[PDB]
């Protein structure tokens, strides 16, 4: 049995040790040491060889992207793309050590609309008829001026442009995570997750990638060069596969809605993930899937009933980095090379 | 200037003069009752005497467009009756809502949903063949109900496609299953007779994407496609003379309700019933006046946001609004 | 097993039908619905005859008030008599409904200050530096005028020298309780939870009497007219006692903190309540009393093992009037004459 | 204008700059980055060079006095070592916190608490005499340790009170309790060396309330006035040159020290860190800018709230402050 202690400052400011303390520390803190054991658990399956007998069971979708022995699904809700939380997201997907992804639309566009002009800090209780006013658009306590969506829209219709010829002369059959591959190529940004996604073949999965600012571009282009599909049945097909085949998978879920359920739904196909690290700030009392702890998942079998799922209660932007710090950034060299 | 004061019991109970009285009561009650006021007044709108070429749509146009979302999970609850019947009475124009909040009206009209705790353990429920929805039970076998209905229907839809040239997005595939289950205690049978169109642009993220999915391997080829819906909602907005918003919940089914309303320059009326809190940034927490600086609520208009689980509620707002003008609709 | 099934409204407006249908909605309905039987239950319990045997141990207080089968004790925050409950709390303390109240020192002044000016309606997010410059104090959407207070403390002061009078003289030893039911009396006004309360023998604990207005008047007074104790020590053995020799008990607790903890901590005495309904919005995941469910008083034995606790996470403002309507409202008959 | 700009981990782990990045990370994490500013701002203010007889109190007065306060739960968590740390090294100036967030840092002199589970079923705890605080857990021999330890010296304070003319109040018996405690691990064994006044007016509300009634049923007649202590705290602020508030949680804490910085005309910092929201109209999830209203915070303050569990931020923020400058209090 684990005493309560909290990291004693007269050792003067050891960060990981300070770190390290909140697994003793009590509430959310003691969660959030339970999710640094739980992330590096999946990283250690990850890095485990594949038997010859796993090897053959997972080689079974045709991926261009090597299989490991613990697939990882990452997703995350659109306002973590407009906070800093972007290049923690980048990070991991730059170096390989996630294998999937799934965010909403908010979350494709604005990854790329950051490297045409930046979002600017702000604070929640400025009012928005002045802000309208100064054509200045609000997400929570950020700014996102109106001409950095004009800079995306003189960006974005060329390439709108050469995806309908493509699928009316070229037989294409676009999908979200096919456009978000497309648009991650064309950005051609180091700083963008997507492009790095597209580079290290991670899909990105979408279903209602319409609805936000690139949903509002496709809109205004199908009446000057009509006739643009984007099939998300396809997609179903292709996230499913990817936990079906796999040996073992993790998913690590910031926040909730449809970023939370399409992952788990995904790994419900394989009667459950075997390990879950869920950050969100939604409650259960309302009835929601995005407040629903871990345990209502393991009642469908989203998650298996011998995992040992975690629910950190708490803002994202506080929390991710830190639990990048103590899992995937200090195993880096095992992903690059 | 209005004094604080509650409903005297000393009085009785007139439920009526009760609900009244929130408006007096503070904090959220207030809000409530400011609720009550922003619905009857998109009603009073709609209500005033008066484009299908470029809608795409059969429903007449009135002096209001009333878009109504709810999240999944309330169609799981008891709400999904409230829905019901304001789709049955014509009383709103466009439902949005995520897939969880098509398939459990169809799957109701099958199998009932039960009481249980949000505090069941999921080892025992799983080894029964139950699932959890909040303080909610689904058992397994309603699931496999609602795969023998949908297997016919769903073989039809890709013979459709491939034969007769349908494209189906969708909202085409929920008014097909709504005309399908042919039951009138569904929400979605009443909206395709009505004419009322529904929008869920993730509607593979559910037990009907399970279904579609295993589906495929057998007849394969289905395609929903999400533009052509984007077109669809987007006109509801454009083309509407004026606008309210009534959103229960946060997440898709209430930026798409509201970004729909961003090509007009924003919603004339809104009201929102949601437990999500702004300080993490999210457009499920945002509050109201978040809207405003985008433009997807006019400057001027009054929106309202109640902070409450939507199963109190939205009942009692029904109760003081649409249910009064019945005869209005009737 | 209870299907779910909502309110039909082709019945038309049929209130009662509407409440009772809360039942079977789900979520917090539910909770609402389970919330009004156990609360019937206390009522009925309360309305019981008591056996001789119960009688002799349960008149073993010198307390005027006659016993009953089921003790109620009724806990809420300030915030609460800020706002129109104070209207509903009236009425059951008018009418003998509940037996103990507990709450803090801004639920004790505001309702004597009402009974001299208005509370009136506003919004949360008025700027605090312009209502400051127009001498108006914010509470949530609620705003109290600073001449509320003078007037307050013009009634106040002349009560406060009698006091410090009669403990001089005639060996009077304030607590917070006593000093409620003096304050009660002096206000004499029936639209007054405390002038009901004294009229009516119910106590009033509240143990930081000190935190909020008539402390700031204590305090200046003070200078005035020193002396003046207020002991809590004393007012501990009175609001344990209450439980300790109860038949049955009730807690009814809207919000949470002080009024809550002390509350469950008197029946702990008994080794736990019998029946208990919380309504609050707080959320257990940081730890807090405030927040924590019902099952972690079963720990303590707070609440006993065969109770069938209830919580509402909801504002009390929307759900406590209903849940008085479907209750105490309708046995009104039972407590008069 | 500042960019939003995540911390970059192709620079490696350097954990300063990771903290420091989250004043441009959004949401709740620049709220961090602003609150460091802040108790920087209260520390810097407080080291600038420079009553007893008006404050009643041996402690002198610095060119800042600063206000801690935390809920009890806190104490049961490890904060309850960031807190002693603070105490120990004389970097705050008087605390608030209620019964539990004293009791408990004597206890755990005594005997440790333990991790649990938020899910623990009460019934069984309750048949293994195991107490539980959200996912710690207290066994009930803890308490009946406290009660051994404590009756004696309940008995020394009523023969004080009844032949040495004490008058006791709740600060003056939490600095008493912390010197018999005797123990360099305790909050309040610190807090009366150094004489800082811990105030918490609902003291009987918890185990030593429980032990104080049981104990005057063998010896009768302790009082605990609040009447002094009101006095006592008042007068912190009155005289104080400037005052900051560090606020941990909700509830009699909160409100207590900003009522005592409303007699001064508000506080010139001011910092909170909890997960209390606004719509229900509470004191405790009141925003920084309804004290400003009532005059409790100066409105040229520029005051910060961190949405957030205490448990995992207070660690980082005086990381980040208060132990940067402990060669200046040392
Ligand atoms: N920047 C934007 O927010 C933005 C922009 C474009 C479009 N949209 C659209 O809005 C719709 C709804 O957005 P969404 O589903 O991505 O989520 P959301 O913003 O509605 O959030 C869903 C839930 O996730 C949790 N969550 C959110 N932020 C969190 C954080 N910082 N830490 C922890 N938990 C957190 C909360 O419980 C929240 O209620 C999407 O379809 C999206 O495309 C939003
Ligand atoms: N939950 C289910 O019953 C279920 C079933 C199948 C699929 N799914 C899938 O889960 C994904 C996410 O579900 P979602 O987007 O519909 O919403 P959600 O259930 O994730 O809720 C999103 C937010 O809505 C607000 N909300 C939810 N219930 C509320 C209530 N009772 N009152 C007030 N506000 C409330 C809350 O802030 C919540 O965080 C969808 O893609 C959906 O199809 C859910
Ligand atoms: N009007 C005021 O708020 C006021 C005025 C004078 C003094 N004070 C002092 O402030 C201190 C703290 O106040 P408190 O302990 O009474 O409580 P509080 O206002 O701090 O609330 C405590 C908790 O109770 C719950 N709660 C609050 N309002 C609720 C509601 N409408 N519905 C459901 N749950 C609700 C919430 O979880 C909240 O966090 C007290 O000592 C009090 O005397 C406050
Ligand atoms: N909980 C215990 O350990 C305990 C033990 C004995 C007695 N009690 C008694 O319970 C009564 C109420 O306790 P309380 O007033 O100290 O507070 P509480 O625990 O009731 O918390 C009040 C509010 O503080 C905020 N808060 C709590 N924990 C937080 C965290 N980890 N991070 C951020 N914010 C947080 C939350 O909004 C919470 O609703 C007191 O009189 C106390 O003496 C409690």
């Amino acid at each position: 049995s684990t005493q309560v202690r909290g990291y004693d400052f007269n050792r003067g400011v050891n960060y990981r040790a300070l770190l390290e303390a909140f697994g003793t520390t009590g509430f959310q803190a003691t969660n959030f040491g339970r999710a640094v054991q739980q992330v590096n658990a999946m990283i250690e399956k990850k890095l485990e060889p594949l038997s010859q007998d796993e090897d053959q069971h997972a080689d079974l979708t045709q991926s261009r992207r090597p299989l490991t022995s613990c697939t990882i699904f990452l997703g995350y809700t659109s306002n973590l793309i407009s906070s800093g939380i972007r290049e923690t997201i980048r990070y991991l997907v730059q170096h390989n050590m996630v294998d999937v992804l799934v965010t909403t639309a908010g979350g494709v566009e604005e990854d790329l609309i950051k490297c045409l002009a930046p979002t600017y800090l702000g604070e929640f209780s400025l009012r928005g008829k002045e802000l309208r006013e100064n054509g200045i658009n609000r997400i929570g306590n950020l700014l996102v001026p109106n001409e950095n969506y004009c800079k995306f829209e003189d960006w974005l219709m060329p390439i709108l442009d050469q995806m309908v010829m493509e699928q009316n002369t070229e037989g294409v059959k676009w999908t979200p995570s096919k456009m978000i591959a497309r648009l991650g190529k064309e950005i051609n940004n180091p700083e963008s997750v997507y492009y790095w996604a597209q580079k290290n073949h991670i899909p990105v999965f979408s279903p209602a990638l319409t609805d936000g600012s690139l949903g509002d571009m496709i809109f205004f282009h199908s009446y000057k060069n009509p006739g643009l599909v984007l099939d998300i049945v396809e997609d179903l097909r292709l996230i499913n596969t990817q936990a079906i085949f796999a040996k073992c998978t993790g998913m690590i879920i910031l926040g909730g809605g449809v970023v939370k359920h399409h992952i788990a739904n995904a790994n419900l196909m394989r009667n459950g993930a075997d390990y879950a690290v869920y950050i969100n700030t939604a409650q259960e009392f309302d009835g929601s899937d995005s407040g629903a702890r871990p345990d209502e998942a393991v009642s469908w079998g989203k998650i298996r009933v011998d995992a040992q799922p975690v629910k950190v209660y708490a803002d994202a932007s506080l929390v991710f980095p830190l639990l990048v710090a103590e899992t995937f950034a200090q195993k880096m060299d095992a992903f690059m090379h």
